[PDB]
């Protein structure tokens, strides 16, 4: 079950083109896990702040797990089809995923799993607030920092290893 797992490795999920990821084959990687949204306020400072994150840091190991959303004012309508094109606008190489809630009793596990993490704890709450959470996943899988929908992604890139 979900609530026993002690590691993102242990979980799996469907990317945006449907093929089953086993999340083990980010051990030994850094990640940045994100839900996002197409239609959202703060969409392009994300998304265009990842891409750079990961033309940077791809080479140290840094990988991006992207979760599209529509729990959080309708923002991302889209089929994955339509998600899929819409990341590549912003060239997107990282890792796309098919869309999931985040929250409630239906959210994705691996999402359930984060949200109870040490480290994976909420400012008010657990539950995600809005669109582009980021939760910073350490090599062997456990959260290491949670971000806001306000946080900017370059605010993580000074919580990356010192070896990046």
């Amino acid at each position: 079950d979900w609530r026993c797992a002690r590691s993102m490795h242990e979980f799996s999920a469907k990317d945006i083109d449907g093929h089953m990821v086993n999340l083990d084959k980010y051990r030994g990687f850094v990640c940045i896990v994100t839900n996002v949204a197409s239609q959202c306020g703060k969409t392009e400072v994300n998304y265009t702040q990842l891409v750079d994150l990961h033309a940077r840091y791809a080479e140290c190991g840094l990988r991006i797990l992207a979760f599209p959303c529509n729990q959080f004012g309708k923002q991302e309508p889209g089929s994955n089809e339509e998600i899929k094109e819409f990341a590549a606008g912003y060239n997107v190489k990282f890792d796309m995923f098919s869309k999931i809630c985040v929250n409630g009793d239906d959210a994705h596990p691996l999402w359930k799993w984060m949200k109870i993490q040490p480290k994976g704890k909420g400012i008010l709450g657990n539950a995600i607030k809005w669109n582009f959470t980021k939760f910073l996943i350490d090599k062997n899988g456990c959260v290491v920092k949670r971000y806001g929908p306000m946080e900017e992604p370059l605010v993580i890139e000074k919580d990356l290893p010192h070896y990046f």
